[PDB]
């Protein structure tokens, strides 16, 4: 069963859910940030997003809304960490969400990519590990190396726009994604509970815990080293609905053909494994693992190949079986139409962490306030206090 962890963003380290974490992009630059262990596989760390960006790119310049000092003491960090928690909680309480969270625990990483030796699993890039500060039984603080799946801070400059990137490796003078390419990454996402959108088409603000499972489905597309590169798709496909229809059937195809031939690469890959870089790795426990995450038979010689009915149901199950449309219908939030909306004034919701106003098994929805029907809840003009606007 899954469990999501509770902390106070003050609570002490403790080497296993409260760390001091060298982000991926800190590799070896030795910047370390308290991060926080919500469940197996995903950590909040709850600062900023400040990867590639000026401190000056954080303010207004001369849709996107910006505020410099959001998110910066310790008490916003822990409003914060609680609110994740109880929007992770809110997910895992439905059967769909708590589907897609097992999913996106269960996707680990490939521990090698394109251009990682072929026969080793190679548990060293940051694309599938970060370091760690670790508090020794003998007093002394070393330094440790960790894989995971997924990491959330909190958002870059614009705070009501949330983004999911893997990470990208530098390799040849060229950008590449171990995400793109069928191994997977560590995900990395910037997201704030607290702005949400709004839209018509009787005017509704979203449900943040549905924002947030929006991005995961990000996040599962790319552990299953499927986001869509340059199409976009990707976001019609999170999307569903009618939506998905847009991708033309010759650009599904040629998504299709080119996922297929990455897990044939990666079939091919996973034969040749004999050892690993990283004592602690049980080879064919791992090897399982992947036969199991990327759907491999195994032929008559013991090498492992692709069967083309189980890759169609996985594919099925990645590209189309977790949609925000979908997802809502489950929970019983409403939904925009299309993803082509004309963005209205998003608003901010300055109490998700009092069950008056949002609950973790209904959202704003309640039930016993006569805001379930007609998802009177999220309406802005029945839900008058839920919300407020903004300058």
């Amino acid at each position: 069963p899954i469990t999501i962890n509770n902390f106070r963003y003050s609570d002490p380290v403790n080497n296993d859910t409260i760390i001091m974490m060298e982000p991926p992009y800190c590799k070896g630059l030795d910047i370390y940030y308290k991060a926080f262990k919500i469940t197996d596989r995903i950590w909040i760390v709850p600062e900023r997003y400040e990867f590639g960006t000026k401190p000056e790119d954080f303010n207004p310049p001369s849709s996107e809304y910006y505020d410099p000092n959001y998110l910066r003491t310790d008490s916003d960090k822990d409003r914060f960490l609680q609110t994740m928690v109880k929007l992770f909680n809110r997910i895992k309480n439905n059967v769909a969400g708590e589907a897609l969270l097992d999913k996106i625990i269960n996707a680990i990483p490939y521990l090698g990519n394109s251009y990682s030796l072929l026969d080793k699993f190679d548990t060293n890039s940051n694309s599938v590990s970060f370091n760690l500060l670790e508090q020794d039984p003998s007093g002394a603080t070393t330094k440790s190396a960790m894989l995971t799946n997924l990491i959330i801070f909190g958002p870059g400059p614009v705070l009501n726009e949330n983004e999911v990137r893997g990470i990208v490796l530098r390799v040849d003078n060229k950008n590449y994604f171990p995400c793109r390419d069928g191994f997977g990454s560590i995900m990395q996402m910037a997201f704030c509970p607290e702005y949400v959108p709004t839209f018509d088409n009787s005017k509704y603000f979203q449900d943040p815990a549905l924002i947030l499972m929006h991005e995961l489905i990000h996040v599962l597309h790319g552990l299953y080293g499927m986001q869509v590169s340059s199409h976009s798709a990707e976001e019609l496909f999170t999307f569903g609905g009618q939506d998905a229809n847009l991708i033309s059937i010759d650009i599904k195809n040629d998504l299709y053909e080119k996922t297929l031939n990455d897990y044939k690469a990666i079939a091919n890959k996973l034969s040749q494994v004999t050892s690993c870089n990283d004592p602690n790795i049980d080879i064919d426990s791992y090897k399982q693992i992947y036969q199991q995450k990327y759907q491999f038979d195994k032929d008559s010689n013991g090498q492992y190949i692709v069967n083309e009915d189980k890759f169609q149901i996985l594919y099925n199950s990645i590209m189309y079986g977790f949609t925000e449309v979908e997802l809502g219908k489950k929970f019983n939030i409403k939904t925009r139409l299309s993803y082509f909306s004309m963005n209205h004034d998003p608003v901010k919701i300055p109490n998700l962490l009092d069950d008056t106003i949002y609950n973790d098994t209904e959202g704003f929805n309640i039930e016993s306030k006569d805001l379930k029907s007609e998802y009177k809840g999220q309406n802005m003009r029945v839900n008058t206090n839920a919300f407020r606007n903004v300058d």
